[PDB]
C-alpha cells in the first residue's frame, strides 16, 4: 500500500506531517488532523489547498485527495470553513480556541476589517488567554507584544492592548476566548468569504458568502443582501454564476441575477461554497 506524505499548516502556524494511502479521500487526512488537534466539533472546519492557479480551494472530504491537488504538492492548511454565528453555543472550549486562532489570522491578514478599539480589545483578550494576568515586569512604557494583533501595528495600538489587558485580571483562558468571540462575531465581515465578480453590466463587485446568506457589495452605498431562504437554486455555466431568488408574495415568477467570474474554476468554486453554506446554515 503506497502512502503520500501530507503537510498541514495548523492555525498556530506549526506544521503537522502525516501519511495517507495515495488514493485516500480528503476525510481520511482531515480525521488525522482533527485527532492530532483533539477536535470533536469538526463540522465547522476543513482543509484548504492551493490549485494550479494558486487559488485557495476547500479539500472535498468525499473525493480522492489526488484528484483535487492533481499536479500540486500535498500541502494543506487547517481552517474554519463555517463560522458559527453564536460561538457561545459550541459544546467545547477547544472548538472556540481554534475559532479564535482562525479569527486572529483573519484580522492580521486584513480579511476581517476592525476598528482601532476592537483591534485593541480582541488583542487584550488574546494576551489574557495566552499570558494570563497583566504583569508590569514584562512591559515598560516601550512594550511591543510578540502577538500580531492587526494588519498594521502602531505604538498607540500596543498601549491600548496593555490598558485593556490590565482590566481583565483573574480572567481564565476559556473566559477571555469567549469574550474575544462575543466581540469578533459582531464585525460586519465576520465569516464572510469574499469573491471578485462583475454584475450583468460589467461593473466590478464582491460577492460575500456567510451564514446569513449571499451579500452583493456594489459600493459603500446600497449593499444588496439575500438570506439563504430567499435562494432556491445556485448554478454556474462557463464563467457565469446565477442565483434563483424566490418570488416575493403575490409575484408570479422567480427572479434571476447573473454574475461574471474571472474564469470557469472561480465560478464553480463560488457555486460549491454557496451550496455548502446554504446546506450547513439551513440545518443550524
Ligand atoms: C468593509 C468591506 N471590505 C470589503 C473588501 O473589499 N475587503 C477586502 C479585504 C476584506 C474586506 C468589502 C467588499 S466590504
Amino acid at each position: 500500500p503506497k502512502s503520500m506524505q501530507c503537510k498541514v499548516i495548523l492555525l498556530d502556524g506549526s506544521e503537522y506531517t502525516c501519511d495517507v494511502e495515495k488514493r485516500s479521500r480528503g476525510q481520511v487526512l482531515f480525521d488525522k488532523v482533527c485527532e492530532h488537534l483533539n477536535l470533536l466539533e469538526k463540522d465547522y472546519f476543513g482543509l484548504t489547498y492551493r490549485d494550479a492557479e494558486n487559488q485557495k480551494n476547500w479539500l472535498d472530504p468525499a473525493k480522492e485527495i489526488k484528484k483535487q491537488v492533481r499536479s500540486g504538492a500535498w500541502h494543506f492548511s487547517f481552517n474554519v470553513k463555517f463560522y458559527p454565528p453564536d460561538p457561545a453555543q459550541l459544546s467545547e472550549d477547544i472548538t472556540r480556541y481554534y475559532l479564535c486562532l482562525q479569527l486572529r489570522d483573519d484580522i492580521v491578514s486584513g480579511r476581517l476589517p476592525c476598528s482601532f478599539v476592537t483591534l485593541a480589545l480582541l488583542g487584550s483578550y488574546t494576551v489574557q488567554s495566552e499570558l494570563g494576568d497583566y504583569d508590569p515586569d514584562e512591559c515598560g512604557s516601550d512594550y511591543i507584544s510578540e502577538f500580531r494583533f492587526a494588519p498594521n501595528h502602531t505604538k498607540e495600538l500596543e498601549d491600548k492592548v496593555i490598558e485593556l489587558h490590565k482590566s481583565h485580571r483573574g480572567m481564565t483562558p476559556a473566559e477571555a476566548e469567549m469574550h474575544f468571540l462575543e466581540n469578533a462575531k459582531k464585525l460586519s465581515m465576520y465569516g464572510v468569504d469574499l469573491h471578485h465578480a462583475k454584475d450583468s453590466e460589467g461593473v466590478e463587485i464582491m460577492l460575500g458568502v456567510c451564514a446569513s446568506g449571499l451579500l452583493i457589495y456594489r459600493d459603500r452605498l446600497r449593499i444588496n443582501r439575500f438570506a439563504w431562504p430567499k435562494v432556491l437554486k445556485i448554478s454556474y455555466k462557463r464563467n457565469n454564476f446565477y442565483i434563483k431568488i424566490r418570488p416575493g408574495e403575490f409575484e408570479q415568477f422567480e427572479s434571476t441575477i447573473g454574475f461574471k467570474l474571472p474564469n470557469h474554476r472561480a465560478a464553480k468554486r463560488l457555486w460549491k461554497v454557496c451550496v455548502e453554506h446554504h446546506t450547513f446554515f439551513r440545518l443550524l
